[PDB]
């Protein structure tokens, strides 16, 4: 059955909750993003009140074929009424089309759900700094003091770097990157702008991406693997042996691969800069791991919570065992603490 912390007290309202069958009492079924662990449950024969963004909109008609009479795209930061309440859908810094929702229940409560995010000081001169919040729904990926990382601009500006120097080097290489799901676009998208591409890939990964509202998209992306030299594969093939296989398949018109896989933490964050960042090497193939993250660092976490000061934290990520749970708790007691609310 479908937890609490899916949802919305004094509606009937749900959110990301598609993979238990019929709620009992849910009139509307928000989903905050197109992750599948989220969207899990949704096909074709779902009949009920589907709210998400535009994007959001666009993926669920084209990808999982649900039927246009139940999809209802919002607007951003602008005041909608959904069944008798007032909510607003902010940008979550998460993967294209992700939202934040704020619900403004009759009693004068205010709930903020934020999906997966990447809390950033933007936020804080949002519709969000109006009036206080009662209770916050949080992404609690990275709720543990360890988990740091670099800037998105700061991966960014290292990939670029890397890639301009390598092709310059060697106007035969290709430049590959790993992906799986939406998400992390501007990888592949800001090294192929500085080396005058467009990105190649699968005709289902461009049929995403033609949905995402990305301007000038036509003049960035092609399904015309030979016309490009940077091309996207599934994350599970950027290995020396998927690398090479690949190298084969592009008929001798590149000589060597230079890959990156975007990933989130792993133990070395921990001691390593991005500037310090070295390559797996056999061969002529070169594998970059570079942590570009669309959750919130601890730090960005704490910094948005003591800003908010909500009354009552409700976890949505890592809730499964009471170790985790009991550990949480601790670090928002801390928060609150230091910050006096
Ligand atoms: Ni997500």
């Amino acid at each position: 059955t479908c937890p609490f912390y899916k949802k919305i007290p004094g509606t009937g309202f749900t959110v990301d909750a598609f993979q238990y069958g019929v709620v009992e009492g849910c009139t509307a079924y928000f989903l905050t993003h197109f992750h599948s662990d989220h969207y899990a449950g949704l096909s074709k024969h779902f009949t009920f009140p589907v709210y998400c963004s535009e994007i959001t909109g666009n993926l669920l008609k084209n990808k999982l074929h649900v039927q246009e009479q139940y999809i209802h795209p919002l607007p951003l930061d602008t005041e909608c009424i959904v069944n008798g309440v007032k909510v607003v859908l902010l940008d979550a810094n998460h993967c294209p089309g992700a939202v934040m929702i704020l619900f403004y229940l009759p009693n004068g409560t205010v709930i903020l759900h934020t999906g997966d995010f990447r809390a950033d000081p933007s936020m804080e001169r949002s519709l969000l700094a109006d009036q206080k919040v009662h209770m916050l729904y949080l992404d609690t990926t990275y709720c543990s003091p360890e988990y740091t990382f670099p800037s998105q601009q700061e991966v960014i500006r290292f990939a670029i770097n890397t890639a301009f120097e390598a092709v310059t080097l060697n106007p035969h290489a290709l430049v590959v990157c790993g992906t799986y799901s939406i998400g992390k676009e501007k990888v592949f998208l800001a090294i192929a702008d500085v080396l005058g591409s467009k990105v190649g890939m699968s005709q289902e990964k461009y049929k995403t991406l033609q949905c995402l509202n990305i301007p000038e998209i036509n003049s960035l992306i092609t399904t015309d693997m030979c016309s490009s030299l940077v091309h996207l594969l599934p994350m599970m093939q950027i290995n020396f042996k998927g690398l090479q296989s690949h190298l084969k398949k592009c008929g001798g018109k590149y000589n060597q691969i230079l890959a990156f896989r975007p990933t989130g933490w792993t133990h070395s964050n921990k001691f390593t800069r991005i500037a310090d960042v070295i390559p797996q090497t056999k061969g002529n193939i070169s594998i970059y791991g570079i942590p570009y993250s669309e959750h919130s660092s601890y730090l960005e976490m704490k910094r948005f919570v003591q800003w908010l000061k909500p009354q009552k934290i409700i976890p949505t990520v890592n809730v499964g065992t009471w170790k985790s749970r009991s550990t949480m708790e601790k670090y928002f007691r801390e928060w609150k603490l230091e910050a006096g609310y």
